[PDB]
């Protein structure tokens, strides 16, 4: 049931916050992203935290080829992530690479917030970023990531230790994937 | 009257803010400063003496408390008691209750404070929901003489659910029950 | 008025560009008055000067002028080693409000220099909005934990970054209702 | 049986009291079997020895016997510099479960020795209750973050305290359902 996947992964996300586990994960590396993905989809996907080995094609979207995935992710790891502009760059490339069979979008948005929090003492205020504008920026980010960088730059918050802001980002993050959730 | 309902509901709101903003773990563990950090935030817009040591003598209800003349220095002595072991930790809790450094709010603020010591030093907190009001207040009074009862009642009701927000709420509910206030939700 | 505004801003840039800032005493009222003297030198007759009349109006409860010089020495004696100590001193220093004008902007440069030396960070003021800041400052009279949370969440290690210093200037002035460019 | 349990405990204290423990290789299967060999000396014919049958206990998912020696070299090759790396190695070692019996107890002494050398801590196992430990070990096959949190929260720098070493023995044996004394 989808309702398992939703209710349980949301519970796991709250546990990451309440147990202070988010800050234990490596910053801005594929390792840190799979630590998030692994805990998120713990008893849900058998590939939790695991790189895919088949190719996936959504549509008009070229992702990293399965044959070169592990090496490509190492290249992404070594991109810099000190400035905002670098951080969205790395996010844009990790999304293009799409290392997981499923759960890339939700897990990467948690991962992005942690880079911003550690490096710029901000997180994304996803609640003010509507679904249509966000998904469009993400699609266009395969050519030009200017629109995405602006949309995110216009919606930062300094409430980086605020559990209710974290909840609000979970709500909107799942909305981006067509799941309407509560608390 | 109604300003009592303000006291209660706003202090409970402040307690949930300490969790939800991750302020609890920012406060100093097991010292009077840490206790007064909790008291001050709990009673922020409620008590004009929030976080402040009293300057007149309680010594109320037939019980002997620290005299105001020597209060600040006595609190320093309590600060240097060790709190590594369960036995030490309850000793510190007992001696600080005896000192009773605030005009009001000692009971609720010290139980949050006890939990933080236990969390940091033993990865547990008190499961106050299973410690009844009668047994707790009796052990507290008796701890003036002998704190064996208090140590036992607490040891028998520890929980490792130290990152569980709902357990935290259950401990707010019971802590205010001990002081004669029936609150809900939070 | 907008001349005097702009001239204090130009003095703030001279303090960075001439490397005068690292000359000043750290975390004392003398250091603060050094900043306040240079900031407002041909703007306020009292630049760098302790005030001799009580502040303005309202239900504002800043230090009494007659005891100001002595209370400032007690403020000077507070420690400024930890983050918690540094904000404690900032909070008490703002309560005493030692100048006739220029307390907010001068004290913010001052607090940045304390944090820079003691902890190799400054406040990235551009990320702290005016409403939350002034609320935290007013509430620090009753309890300063929120102020400490607001500032700590907003620290930056870009302590030699000239553009951070500029952005801090512009926001610092907005806190006081001053629109400033470049 | 109760003689065997008690004999292995006697062996564990000999390892401490004779300072044999620090003789053993750190963080390798070789070091582990050194522990397991001395531990179960007159107790298991296979003491210190890789098993040759699969542990077809239930639907437990350990390393197949046929590939056990090679996968053990792969485990050996994992790093054990950081806490995160060290639990990762413990998790993969427990998954391979290289002994017919005695995996849990021998591996806990072995893990304490890694942590002691690399981080100057050991696990204060007495504060880790049995229910939470076994769930974390079982779940570490899917995600080992909870296990890492449990263990990290219970590190102690009392690395030469023989009374801590004794309490870890008592708790380690309870994890396997043996009620031992002193
Ligand atoms: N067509 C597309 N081109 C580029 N990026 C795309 C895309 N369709 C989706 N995405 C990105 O991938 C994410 C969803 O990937 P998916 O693996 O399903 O994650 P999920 N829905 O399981 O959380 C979106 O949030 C978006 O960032
Ligand atoms: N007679 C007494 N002797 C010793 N301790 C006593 C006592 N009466 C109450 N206490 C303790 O002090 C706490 C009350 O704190 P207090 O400042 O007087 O009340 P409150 N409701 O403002 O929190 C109780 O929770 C109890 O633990
Ligand atoms: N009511 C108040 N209580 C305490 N502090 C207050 C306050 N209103 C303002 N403040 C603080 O004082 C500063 C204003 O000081 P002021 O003397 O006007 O300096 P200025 N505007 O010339 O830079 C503000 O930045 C704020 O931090
Ligand atoms: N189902 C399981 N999956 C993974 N690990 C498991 C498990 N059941 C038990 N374990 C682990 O293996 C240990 C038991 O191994 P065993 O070979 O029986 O050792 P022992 N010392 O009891 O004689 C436990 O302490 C636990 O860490
Ligand atoms: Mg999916
Ligand atoms: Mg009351
Ligand atoms: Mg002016
Ligand atoms: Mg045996």
């Amino acid at each position: 049931e989808e309702e398992f996947e939703i209710n349980l992964s949301v519970k796991h996300l709250l546990e990451l916050w309440d147990k202070n586990l988010l800050n234990t994960f490596e910053i801005g590396t594929f390792k840190g992203l799979s630590q998030i993905h692994s805990y998120m989809f713990k008893d849900i996907f058998d590939f939790n935290g695991q790189i895919r080995n088949v190719n996936i094609s959504k549509n008009n979207s070229m992702f990293c080829l399965a044959r070169y995935l592990k090496q490509n992710l190492e290249i992404i790891d070594n991109m810099k992530h000190d400035t905002f502009d670098q951080i969205i760059d790395k996010y844009v490339e990790m999304n293009i690479c799409h290392p997981f069979r499923e759960g890339n979008g939700r897990s990467m948005r948690i991962w992005l917030d942690l880079i911003l929090k550690k490096q710029l003492n901000v997180v994304v205020n996803w609640t003010n970023i509507n679904k249509d504008e966000y998904l469009l920026a993400m699609i266009n980010s395969l050519i030009d990531s200017t629109n995405l960088k602006l949309l995110i730059k216009n919606n930062l918050t300094n409430k980086i230790t605020d559990r209710n802001v974290y909840i609000k980002s979970i709500i909107k993050s799942y909305e981006y994937e067509g799941f309407k959730i509560n608390i």
